[PDB]
């Protein structure tokens, strides 16, 4: 009940860097949905996650919104003008079919996620401004570039460099274990984080683990449930709300890397970037009457991260989204010095864009696999290429070939055609993916 007005300027984007727990998110989105509202601009918001966008509705609750996803249970009048969807779904719709509507404003909520969806959404949403069709908001306290890791916060931390584990231990971490708040500790893998917790469990501690594949339904236990630790992967970056007095940052992470064109490896861990490690250091000193919060990092912060595939896909994607006859979308200008790629050369024919979309979407491929399956010709329900690759390619669990009992009624090891790193990286994606290749996804 305090609104302040935003002169909504046409043809223009603005990028919204309150510091983190300024009211981004709570405050200043619903002034601009109300004034979108009020004059009648027909609007999208996008969440980088369903657990935001459910998040978002209490922050608008009372508002005329259509939430276009099914972490909201809303009843819609069909009136609305404004709509409510994640990063990915925005962009998965664009490559569709589909029509998505020609909206004039786009407002993207923690605009620095750098999954390939949302970096080509900005390059998307930003194109439509530079040609005069649309305004934008992007939110975040960390645009593209920011070499800032210390931002401001609403109550102090106590910041400290220290030698983080990532690996079990036995001794000389009494700090980890001796202490009586709640933790938040990004760690650099799903698998090291696995070991990470099994060691704090041993120690008596009650943890929760958060990755990318898991956090749509393990975040709500974080809500509902008591915890000593929260052991998560990046994913936390992308506005997740806590109720913590400590981080423990190990300052780095297994990034995605092509090799020779050929392969996607998971290289490192390296550095985060400061944009990264301010958004983990973000999570505490968010509460104003609370001034203890500790955020204990174990190294630096870089910015060469143009050897991560997400960039590469993110143009693999806005060249199969149609804007006008012969106009590819640039990714936005700050992040289109990462990657050297000709506009338009993973653009796919009808079919094959088909093919690329179920391939991601239903498949769960990564843009990088998705897209080199597609692009051969290869139909969605056609495995062959899990098992027709080079021997090198033989995926290993347990020191052991991978082996799957095939639609075509043989045991078969898993050697793929083409090898991503990120399809057997851990336990659960190697399943998904074993499941993918015996054609029972
Ligand atoms: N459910 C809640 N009730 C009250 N305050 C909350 C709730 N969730 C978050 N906050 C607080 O609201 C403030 C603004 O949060 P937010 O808008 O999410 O920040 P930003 O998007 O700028 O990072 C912060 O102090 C945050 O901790
Ligand atoms: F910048 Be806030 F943490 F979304
Ligand atoms: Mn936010």
């Amino acid at each position: 009940h305090h609104h302040h007005h935003h002169m909504l300027k046409k043809k223009q984007l603005t990028v919204l860097d309150l510091h983190p727990g300024a009211g981004k998110t709570r405050r200043v989105l619903p002034e601009i949905v109300r004034e979108a509202i009020k004059t009648r601009l027909r609007t999208v918001i996008l969440a980088p996650t369903r657990v935001v966008a459910a998040e978002m509705e209490e922050a608008l609750r009372g508002l005329p919104v259509r939430y276009m996803t099914t972490a909201v249970n809303v009843t819609h009048s069909g009136t609305e003008i404004v709509d409510l969807m994640c990063h990915a779904t925005f962009t998965s719709r664009l490559l569709q079919p589909i029509r998505v509507p020609n909206y004039n404003l786009y407002i993207m909520d923690e605009a620095h996620f750098t999954d390939p969806s949302s970096i080509a959404a900005r390059g998307y949403i930003s194109t439509r401004v530079e040609m005069g069709e649309a305004a934008a908001i992007f939110m975040t306290a960390t645009p593209p570039g920011t070499r800032d890791a210390f931002p401001d916060s609403n109550s102090p931390i106590m910041d400290t460099e220290v030698e983080v584990p990532e690996r079990a231990w036995s001794s000389g971490f009494d700090w980890v274990t001796d202490y009586s708040g709640k933790t938040v500790w990004f760690v650099p893998s799903v698998r090291n984080g696995n070991e990470i917790a099994a060691c704090l469990t041993k120690a008596g501690k009650r943890v929760i683990q958060l990755s990318r594949k898991t956090f749509e339904t393990e975040f709500q236990k974080t809500k509902h449930q008591e915890w000593d630790f929260v052991v998560t992967t990046d994913i936390s970056e992308m506005g997740a709300n806590f109720k913590a007095d400590r981080v423990i940052d190990s300052r780095r992470c297994l990034k995605p890397v092509i090799l020779d064109g050929e392969r996607v490896i998971l290289a490192g861990p390296m550095p985060v970037t400061h944009a990264s490690a301010a958004q983990r250091r973000g999570r505490i000193g968010r509460n104003p009457n609370k001034p203890g919060d500790e955020y204990l990092y174990g190294g630096g912060c870089a910015e060469t991260d143009e050897d991560h595939a997400h960039w590469l896909e993110a143009r693999m994607l806005l060249d199969n989204i149609y804007l006008q006859d012969g106009l590819i979308a640039s990714l936005y200008r700050p992040e289109a010095d990462k990657v050297a790629a000709i506009e338009g050369e993973f653009k796919l024919r009808t079919e094959q864009r088909k093919t690329f979309v179920e391939l991601m979407k239903r498949g769960d491929l990564p843009v990088w696999l998705a897209y080199q399956v597609a692009s051969a010709g290869i139909t969605y329900t056609d495995r062959r290429w899990c098992f027709d690759g080079t021997t090198n390619n033989t995926i290993m669990e347990d020191s052991v070939p991978a082996e799957v009992w095939t639609r075509h009624g043989e045991k078969r090891v898993l050697k793929p055609r083409w090898m991503d790193a990120r399809v057997c990286s851990d336990h659960a994606a190697l399943k998904s993916f074993k499941e993918f290749a015996a054609g029972k996804r």
